[PDB]
């Protein structure tokens, strides 16, 4: 079944329920996934309402970009030209810049198949834009299926060369309570490198490193708490995961990354050549979920993208889109139940 | 009362009853009015879902800007320096440029404050956004009240000096069907000069010509079909009216337009200092309204501003916004019933 209803400010939120009774909904404010949830219980972060995104932290759930994460100066190269992108970090460029196309009202259709249905977001990136070259046509599809599967699948045009590289911002926490850490889960994780930060700004150091038998090795699963409590200089910079992790095997048929609780566990497929994790590392913050004080820890990200730091590090990929070419990605995330 | 329901694409149709049951609706698919009845009569001229505007036009009844109008080969200045907009109609650059604000979905919030009833839009353009700097924090607030008057409330500030000056894109047409001329309507406007345009492109000669006794002095109330059938040359460049009317008289007090058809009229107050009067000349074009084949002439706006062309005729003002000074203007069409005689045949 499927539901719509006002979620304030003039936003919706859209609810589809399958057969086998789950529930995820979302909201065309940034296109993006409000709750998800299982016989009573949130897998993962979310508000009651639009204005608490707004006032609260815009990016929980949210489809981010038009690049995901940090920028270093904001500085890009576009066509041999340098290119000043909006900076709202310090000198740099997270998430996109200000105001960004998580923070505006996606316009959307609704396509039921039966055993699954699809919320076409649409939303214009005028050129210019922060910085950027457009107009950037884009579009994310998010569904919902009978197997449980979500799926996010992106898609854009550009009538410029510009740069391109959003992802999903969704915080996942099987404890269905933002008061609770995640160092009870068990993470497995198909990279054996990652991109260690330069300091406390996160920019990337500039090197790539062999995570092989560390604290961060996730090939065979382990529990969170074992990085939590690792004494490496990255965790201690960070004080938990806030980096992009290169994946082994690239391909959408590959299980790349398992979060599991008890019986309950998600399954991540991406056609993307890196995760980014994040560990909800605010300290003290306490930002409330649900009545819920969140605590450091109390929450974890899987953003599928090629990672940030391109503009430093080449090796990781190329984030251009040319004028005229179509750009697409897809990601999932897949929940299963443990039958006894 | 207020009414809201979805209107398609994710936008909402908000709809308001006054004690007098005149209604009013908006969406906030570019903080725009969608329609005005009376007695069950469209007063205006609107779609009835979200994507007839997108896939027919999506002009009317809108909130467009960030400045209304034509800008000479899309250049300004500003603050001693050269930027170049979004060129959408030629090298001109037309109401902000493609896909403008008139195209996003704005956030809004409804205050209802007893015998007006306020719905106030809101939308960030960032900096950069068409060529503009900013980010310029923008608001529109429509509001109508039981003495059957509909207000826009306009509110702006930028981070960056810019420019600002847009207007409401409503057309009337006192007929209530597309398919009839306004040639029937009378027009009275507190008007003495005028901006003639210099060739098929529309962008400003670059004089301010005096139109006292011509067919187009609308000071005393005549027929829009004086207009219509007139032979001047500028009439004839643009089938119609699509020009800039400089008020003589400014102020928010004073009643600068009236529109009447039988014992309906429409007056329009504005502390703007001129009206651009665009008469729906799309010749055969043909959209339909309703099911109704909208007509050559088929509706009239009163798009209150500054009027275009002060880039290149300086004299008609200055739109120039700096870095943290608020925008504010305000336009008001009110509506009223028998307040003249105005009794004719076409
Ligand atoms: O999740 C939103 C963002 O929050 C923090 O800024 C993290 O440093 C960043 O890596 C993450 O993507
Ligand atoms: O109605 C929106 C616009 O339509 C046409 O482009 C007219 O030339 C212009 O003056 C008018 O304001
Ligand atoms: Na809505």
């Amino acid at each position: 079944s499927i539901k719509i209803r006002d979620f304030g400010l003039g936003s919706d939120l859209i609810s589809l329920t399958n057969k086998a009774g789950v529930t995820i909904s979302f909201t065309n404010l940034g296109a993006r996934i409000v709750d998800w949830q299982k016989d009573g219980k949130h897998l993962i972060l979310g508000f009651d309402s639009a204005k608490e995104y707004l006032e609260k932290d815009a990016y929980p759930g949210a489809t981010v970009g038009p690049t995901a994460g940090r920028i270093k100066d904001g500085l890009v190269k576009i066509s041999g030209k340098d290119y000043i992108l909006n900076q709202n970090e310090g000198p740099q460029t997270l998430h996109g810049g200000e105001e960004s196309i998580h923070t505006k009202l996606w316009t959307y259709e609704v396509t039921d198949l039966g055993a699954e249905v699809q919320v076409k977001f649409s939303l214009v990136s005028n050129d210019g834009t922060n910085g950027y070259p457009g107009k950037i046509e884009m579009s994310v599809t998010h569904s919902f299926d009978d197997d449980n599967k979500w799926k996010i699948h992106y898609e854009a045009i550009s009538d410029k060369d510009t740069v391109f590289n959003p992802t999903g911002n969704v915080y996942f926490n099987l404890n269905g309570d933002a008061s609770e850490s995640v160092e009870n889960h068990g993470l497995r994780l198909a990279a054996s490198r990652f991109v260690p930060l330069k300091d406390q700004t996160e920019i990337v150091r500039g090197d790539i490193v062999d995570i092989k038998n560390t604290d961060l090795d996730f090939r065979q699963e382990k529990q969170l708490s074992n990085a939590f409590n690792s004494n490496m200089e990255q965790v201690q910079l960070v004080k938990g995961i806030d980096h992009p992790f290169l994946l082994d095997q690239l391909g959408l048929d590959k299980e790349q990354a398992r979060l599991t609780l008890d019986d309950t566990s998600i399954s991540v497929f991406t056609d993307q050549p890196s995760i980014v994790i994040f560990t909800a590392n605010f300290g003290d913050l306490g930002t409330l979920y649900h009545e819920k004080k969140q605590v450091h820890h109390g929450g974890i990200t899987f953003e599928c993208q090629v990672s940030p730091g391109s503009e430093q590090i080449p090796e990781l990929g190329d984030i251009s889109l040319k004028a005229g070419e179509k750009y697409q990605a897809t990601t999932i995330y897949s929940l299963h139940t443990k039958l006894e």
